[PDB]
């Protein structure tokens, strides 16, 4: 089994990446709020998908809180708490992080590409379809991450309460 210090270092790397992903998704969220309002009277379908990006990216930081919390538990940890450093779940997280980074890569140019097309009286049909496809992929990835994170939050919270309870004596 992988040493807990190495799993801590793996988690440190992935939580650092999650914080970058969170920041980049906050920028993209705001960009799609703008796009949604800009296009509300010009392209109802573009406006609706743009509002969907705004909505599905709400509270993204909360969707990895269990990982961030786990990382924060290592420094002065008990042996029991360190059982929550699961090599399978940290390896699974690495896949989520990579997939989210790639979704960002594909999404990054698309709002200003829509604006460019619209300013030139060009069709938005293909762009709208691409946006709906990325929205669906991103919802799937965020759901998978959120479930892993929420499980960890529950486990850490209970173990922390238990360890604090022992300080009655």
């Amino acid at each position: 089994a992988t040493a807990n210090l190495h799993l801590y270092q793996d988690l440190q790397r992935e939580v650092g990446s999650l914080k970058e992903i969170n920041f980049m998704l906050s920028v993209l969220q705001k960009e799609f709020l703008h796009l949604s309002k800009e296009f509300a009277t010009t392209s109802k379908d573009l406006s609706a998908v743009s509002q969907d990006f705004y909505s599905c990216l709400q509270g993204f930081r909360d969707n990895y809180k269990g990982f961030e919390s786990l990382l924060d538990e290592y420094k002065n940890s008990t042996e029991e708490m360190r059982k929550l450093f699961s090599q399978e779940i940290i390896a699974d997280l690495k896949g989520s992080v990579a997939s989210l980074r790639e979704e960002i890569r594909f999404l990054t140019p698309l709002a200003e590409e829509v604006r460019r097309l619209a300013h030139n009286q060009q069709s938005l049909t293909a762009a709208i379809e691409e946006l709906k496809t990325i929205r669906d992929s991103l919802r799937d990835e965020i759901g998978q991450l959120s479930q892993l994170s929420k499980t960890l939050t529950s486990q850490i919270a209970l173990q922390r309460k238990l360890e604090h309870h022992h300080h009655h004596h």
